[PDB]
Protein backbone atom coordinates (compact mmCIF):
# COMPACT_ATOMS: atom_id res chain seq x y z
CA UNK A 1 0.00 0.00 0.00
CA UNK A 2 1.12 3.56 -0.75
CA UNK A 3 0.27 5.90 2.12
CA UNK A 4 0.69 9.69 1.84
CA UNK A 5 3.76 10.00 4.07
CA UNK A 6 7.02 11.95 3.96
CA UNK A 7 10.47 10.35 3.90
CA UNK A 8 13.46 12.03 5.56
CA UNK A 9 16.52 9.78 5.70
CA UNK A 10 18.74 12.62 6.89
CA UNK A 11 20.63 13.35 3.70
CA UNK A 12 17.84 12.26 1.37
CA UNK A 13 14.41 13.71 2.19
CA UNK A 14 11.63 13.12 -0.34
CA UNK A 15 7.83 13.22 -0.22
CA UNK A 16 5.87 9.98 -0.49
CA UNK A 17 2.53 11.81 -0.47
CA UNK A 18 -0.52 10.64 -2.40
CA UNK A 19 -0.64 13.90 -4.36
CA UNK A 20 -3.86 15.53 -5.54
CA UNK A 21 -6.95 13.50 -6.42
CA UNK A 22 -6.39 14.34 -10.09
CA UNK A 23 -3.00 12.63 -9.85
CA UNK A 24 -2.14 9.07 -8.79
CA UNK A 25 0.53 7.06 -6.98
CA UNK A 26 1.82 6.07 -10.42
CA UNK A 27 2.98 9.65 -11.00
CA UNK A 28 5.17 10.08 -7.92
CA UNK A 29 6.32 6.50 -8.47
CA UNK A 30 8.01 7.43 -11.74
CA UNK A 31 9.41 10.55 -10.07
CA UNK A 32 10.88 8.48 -7.23
CA UNK A 33 12.43 5.82 -9.46
CA UNK A 34 13.85 8.55 -11.70
CA UNK A 35 14.98 10.81 -8.86
CA UNK A 36 16.23 8.14 -6.46
CA UNK A 37 15.92 4.98 -8.54
CA UNK A 38 16.72 3.10 -5.34
CA UNK A 39 13.23 2.15 -4.18
CA UNK A 40 12.75 -0.30 -7.08
CA UNK A 41 16.22 -1.65 -6.31
CA UNK A 42 16.92 -1.84 -2.57
CA UNK A 43 15.12 -0.26 0.38
CA UNK A 44 14.04 -0.89 3.97
CA UNK A 45 11.12 1.38 4.85
CA UNK A 46 9.26 1.09 8.16
CA UNK A 47 6.36 -0.27 6.14
CA UNK A 48 5.67 1.98 3.16
CA UNK A 49 6.51 0.34 -0.17
CA UNK A 50 7.06 -3.28 0.88
CA UNK A 51 9.06 -5.76 -1.20
CA UNK A 52 7.43 -8.70 -2.96
CA UNK A 53 4.22 -6.70 -3.20
CA UNK A 54 4.55 -2.97 -4.03
CA UNK A 55 1.58 -0.62 -3.85
CA UNK A 56 -0.77 -0.32 -6.82
CA UNK A 57 -1.13 2.57 -9.27
CA UNK A 58 -4.90 2.59 -8.78
CA UNK A 59 -4.13 4.03 -5.34
CA UNK A 60 -5.08 7.71 -5.13
CA UNK A 61 -5.79 10.47 -2.61
CA UNK A 62 -9.51 9.78 -2.83
CA UNK A 63 -8.68 6.16 -2.08
CA UNK A 64 -6.45 6.87 0.92
CA UNK A 65 -7.51 10.19 2.44
CA UNK A 66 -4.63 9.79 4.89
CA UNK A 67 -2.40 12.46 6.44
CA UNK A 68 1.36 13.17 6.29
CA UNK A 69 1.41 12.97 10.09
CA UNK A 70 2.23 9.29 9.58
CA UNK A 71 5.86 10.22 8.91
CA UNK A 72 7.68 7.51 6.96
CA UNK A 73 11.33 6.54 7.41
CA UNK A 74 13.67 4.96 4.86
CA UNK A 75 16.66 2.71 5.53
CA UNK A 76 19.49 1.45 3.34
CA UNK A 77 18.17 3.50 0.44
CA UNK A 78 21.50 4.56 -1.08
CA UNK A 79 22.94 3.55 -4.45
CA UNK A 80 25.63 6.21 -4.85
CA UNK A 81 24.90 6.11 -8.58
Amino acid sequence: MALPMIVKWGGQEYSVTTLSEDDTVLDLKQFLKTLTGVLPERQKLLGLKVKGKPAENDVKLGALKLKPNTKIMMMGTREES
